[PDB]
């Protein structure tokens, strides 16, 4: 049961609605991508992201002043192909370079890496930010690292304010990478999503089961455990953020000066007493907004007990998984300079403040 | 399967979360209601509404500059009692009177009318606007008229901007009543919501059925019909707004000069070729945002064919029914003066622009 017409047409119809609804956005065709109406903006770093459809408002909802210059939607839960990304970046280059924000998945990484090389060869100054905030990893053989989830939104906003303020390409990439090392996420599901071309949900769950450590692509989580109460659920999530906070991994970034990928080992420290944070209680798609307030209520108690100070918050549907019933919690460690970037103007379909 | 703890505590915990999340709000206790942190604002008409919980963000998400002065939440899908309303109005009176916005339900009307008389007797200048936008009525004996649904949000914003620029109580009331006569709504459901004290959803639907003409209290609609496609669904909704737009009914308003209720026969005219409209595509709770863009896409086509011009739009979760899978469409006739009230600053948890 989905509000769609023909299955071949679902995205054409939804992107048509997006363009008609938002005069500040330009829907480009052949290939299809979205940019701010006034892109390219001369003399500022352009910010680009993209990924599968089915995460609305991520990413097209974040295109506008103080956030993304453009976004490349793909098929449902499928990365965009290098051609969209190439053309989108060429469309938004304002003479100061383009920063690509890439969520850590195999498809996304491959496609965005391919476009990056293609761009550099056409003389576009470009570098990259990889997001890998989801702390839930199944104990098995593999490989893919940590997934990029809701902290992508917070980094997009903070790096967007830096770009808009007029920071250089390198300063913007450096902030994005630093913030990646300081943001932590975990998601749960009480019910699965259904992809239009399915006719049945991603997975099934008994009435007393939750899927713990879930992504954004409808995938089952790292395991099935009992669902007992909101407080218990929030408590296991918050505890996991702490115990899985420490993380060492190899990441690649495009070095445009040398025309090659620079590998780096990077370390995340866990959140500690005394840290100041931005909290995102993110709807995965079909949870009542009221329940998210109940989650926020418990989250503040656990933060207070652990010595964490929530400085700012976002509560709502910011990075979704179609019609999945569940939510995620993201905590991102900030300071005075980062808070000032948060409070800066943003004028997008999904986030607006002045 | 709900994100709650003890059933007795659901609202206590969600309202705690609301208050901790939003420093611009003050949560008052004994009795519980919500106001702007700086209420009462001296020298301006105060706007107040309220209703059952379960419609979040309506109404507490609409408290702030340019919209509600305060709101009285009741129990899940139950009107607040006269004591909350009385105390809330007393808290927000700025010396210029209080305007109560009431959704047309048996419980809401009785409770807000009782508080109106009480306030009048305490020397508070007060009057009322009734909202009865839902054009779907079952053909049977009953007697409650038309329900107040998502047009309440648009009216609260437009009347909120007029109160904020300094219009008198009478001018704000007349604007609210005029707007009520020019707005038309209809909702459908593909899946029912579940109230916490239920453990089963409010109705069941075959996989090819929809509940047509549904409200916001999880009630089944005016009938069950086949569900075939997004387009057919939107078309039946749109067609229904037209054919049921004409409406003659009796409303009561508080005359504060005579200290009595003033009955009035009021007429709604249907939407017509050449009309300019604000369009709201409202999530009833668990519909993916992407699908709402597909609805907007079809809605624009039908509006254009009918000769209607959509001047502004809102798309998202603005007046919900817990975890109901469905949506409503609201069209409100406007002119230059009304659009300028729409474009005016509003600073609330759910609506924010500059």
């Amino acid at each position: 049961k989905k509000l769609i017409n023909d299955v071949q047409d679902v995205l054409d119809e939804q992107l048509a609605g997006l363009a008609k609804a938002h005069p500040s956005l330009t829907l480009h065709q052949d290939p299809v991508y979205v940019t701010r109406a006034d892109a390219p903006v001369a003399g500022k770093v352009a910010l680009l992201s993209g990924g599968g459809s089915g995460h609305e408002p991520m990413h097209c909802g974040y295109i506008g002043q103080g956030m993304l210059s453009g976004a490349c939607p793909g098929e449902i839960f499928t990365s965009p192909t290098p051609d969209k990304i190439f053309e989108c970046a060429m469309q938004v280059d304002g003479g100061e370079g383009v920063l690509l924000i890439i969520k850590n998945y195999t498809g996304d990484i491959l496609n965005f890496e391919t476009a990056t090389e293609l761009l550099h060869d056409s003389g576009v100054k470009v570098t990259t930010v990889v997001i890998d905030d989801d702390v839930a990893v199944k104990d098995s053989l593999y490989t893919a690292g940590r997934r990029g989830v809701a902290n992508t939104v917070l980094i997009e906003k903070l790096v967007g304010a830096a770009a808009e303020r007029g920071d250089s390409l390198d300063a913007c990439a450096e902030l994005g990478r630093k913030l990646n090392n300081q943001g932590h996420s975990i998601g749960i599901a009480l019910g699965a999503c259904t992809v239009p071309a399915a006719g049945k949900p991603s997975f099934t769950l008994a009435d007393n089961e939750m899927e713990f450590g879930v992504g954004i692509h409808g995938e089952p989580g790292i395991d099935r455990r009992p669902f007992s109460s909101l407080d218990q659920t929030v408590d296991e999530m918050f505890d996991t953020l702490l115990v899985n906070g420490s993380y060492h991994r190899t990441l690649r970034f495009w070095d445009y000066q040398q025309g090659s990928w620079q590998e780096e080992q990077q370390t995340k420290q866990p959140l500690q007493s005394g840290d100041r944070v931005i909290a995102l209680v993110n709807n995965l798609g079909a949870t009542p907004l009221s329940e998210l307030y109940g989650v926020y209520n418990r989250l503040t108690t656990r933060c207070q007990q652990a010595g964490l100070t929530i400085e700012r918050n976002l509560i709502g549907a910011y990075c979704t998984s179609l019609d999945m019933t569940g939510f995620s919690i993201t905590l991102l460690k900030v300071d005075d300079e980062t808070l000032a970037l948060w409070d800066a103007p943003v004028h997008t379909p999904a986030l607006n403040w002045g």
